[PDB]
Parts: C-alpha cells; structure tokens; sequence
C-alpha cells in the first residue's frame, strides 16, 4: 500500500491531476504502472479511491500497486497499454462485432463481482473500461466508488449524467441497478465504436427524452440481441431492471453462440 518513491520512475503525460505512465521495481521485476497525480478535499479522495480497490479481487478490476507521497499525492496502479475502451474503438474501426460481445462480457463479469462485493461505480462509461489487449477488459476510475452499507442497497449522495439511470438524478440514490443502467450507455458506446451517448444534447434534454419513454437507437451491425440487452439496462423502474448477475449471464450465453457461429 506504502511506497518507495525513488522506486518509481514517472515519464515527463497520458491524460490531464494527470495521469502518466511510469515504472515501479517490484520484488524483483520492473513493473510498468499507471501513475494518478494530483494538482484536503482532493487528498481524502484519492485514498478513499485507494481504500476501494484494495478491496477488490478480479481480473476484470484495475489493480492499485499502492500510494504515494512525494512532489504530489500519487496513486499507483496496473498499466493498461491499449488505453480507454472509447478511444479505442475510435481509432480501430475494423474490431470485430465478436471482440465487441467479448470485452463488454468481459465487463459484466467484472461488474457482476462489483455488485457482489455490495460496491457501487458510479462512474461506469467506456472511457473507465482500459484495454490490457484487444480482447482483454478491465474496469477502471473507482474515484466515486462507494462501498454500501451493510443495512442499505443504496448510497445518497459535476455528475457523468449521460450515463444516469433516473433514480440517480430523480433521488440521487446510486445501487448497483444503477451502474446497470450506466452498463447500457457503455455497451451503447461500445457497439457505436466510442461515439459519444446522446450526441448533440444537454443533461436537461437526456432526462426528458428517458422520461418519455424514448431509448437511443441501435448502433450500426449491432446485433439485435446486444440492443435488447442494452434497452433491458434501460429498463425505467429499478426493481424491474435486471441485476448483474443477470446481464453477465445473457451476455456469457450470446457470447458463446456467437463463437459458435465462428466456426459452424
Ligand atoms: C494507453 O493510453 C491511455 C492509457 C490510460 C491508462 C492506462 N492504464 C491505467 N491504469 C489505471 C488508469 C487510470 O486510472 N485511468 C483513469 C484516467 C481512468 C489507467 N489509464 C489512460 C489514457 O487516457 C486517460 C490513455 O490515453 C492516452
């Protein structure tokens, strides 16, 4: 959790605090990190960041290596080479419909663990799914990521609200349906190769479009299927919209029938 500063070995920038690649020597290899740096408030996020992915165990889960404190607080954590799922898919328009099915699969299964583990994203979006390979997810950003009591299915709180199931703008109460609905926008995002969700409109016009029952459309060669499940996230009513072990499931099984299909 504590770490040896002159261990680590920053880059003079992936994103902008900022986020910048680096290597920390381990135990005896040299492992390539991904370093959040920041510019009291701040301070106490950043470990409460790094208190929830301690508790977390998945290999669909970004690892926290540990933190640290030197020219700025500095939290340390498992590389992922290809980057932000959104970004790409933006640059890599030819990914298969298949690998597609794959790494959003991949992100339910680490979802499903999430919900488990009675922790809630927040911050569930294809910007926070990092690619290790092209076929290979892993969920990211746990800085609004809150652990729910042990009494409540819930946590009460600028919001990513594109990505806002109702109840979370209606009564600001985040569950795991929650980061369900989230799921939908990310597989949305997914299957329109890292298009940004409700292109050209504002929070305000997003909560009255949802409001009239309106869902965004189906992304080009998107499989009816994936666009089913997409709108099932969507489902308007909490307890009717289905849980994460749910989604994993019906993804798990469409995955394995197109992978069926791939050889039939
Ligand atoms: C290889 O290209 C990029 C890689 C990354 C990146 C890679 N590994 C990571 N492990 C934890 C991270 C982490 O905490 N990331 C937060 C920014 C979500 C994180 N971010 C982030 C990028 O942009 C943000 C990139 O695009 C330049």
């Amino acid at each position: 959790v504590y770490l040896d500063r002159k261990l680590l070995t920053l880059e003079d920038e992936l994103g902008s605090g900022t986020v910048k690649k680096g290597y920390y020597q381990m135990k005896k290899v040299v492992k390539t990190v991904a370093v959040k740096i920041l510019k009291p408030a701040l301070k106490d996020e950043l470990l409460a960041e790094a208190n929830v992915m301690q508790q977390l165990d998945n290999p669909y889960i970004v690892r926290m290596i540990g933190i640290c404190e030197a020219e700025s607080w500095m939290l340390v954590m498992e590389m992922a080479e290809l980057g932000p799922l959104n970004k790409y898919l933006q640059q890599n328009r030819h990914v298969k419909d298949k690998n597609i099915i794959e790494l959003v699969h991949q992100v339910s299964m680490g979802m499903k663990y999430l919900e488990e583990s009675n922790f809630v994203h927040r911050d569930l979006a294809a910007r926070n799914v990092l690619l290790v390979t092209q076929h290979y997810a892993k969920i990211s950003d746990f800085g609004l990521s809150k652990a729910l009591r042990a009494d409540e299915n819930y946590y009460k709180a600028k919001w990513p609200v594109k990505w806002y199931a109702p109840e979370c703008i209606n009564y600001y109460k985040f569950s795991s349906k929650s980061d369900v609905w989230s799921f939908g926008v990310l597989m949305w995002e997914a299957f329109s190769y890292g298009q940004k969700p409700y292109r050209g409109m504002k929070g305000s016009e997003v909560t009255a479009m949802l409001e009239k029952g309106e869902r965004m459309g189906c992304p080009a060669g998107c499989p009816r299927e994936m666009y089913d499940l997409m709108n099932l996230c969507w489902t308007y009513d909490v307890e009717n919209r289905p849980g994460f072990a749910a989604v994993e499931l019906r993804l798990r099984n469409y995955y394995y029938d197109v992978v069926n299909e791939g050889h039939h």
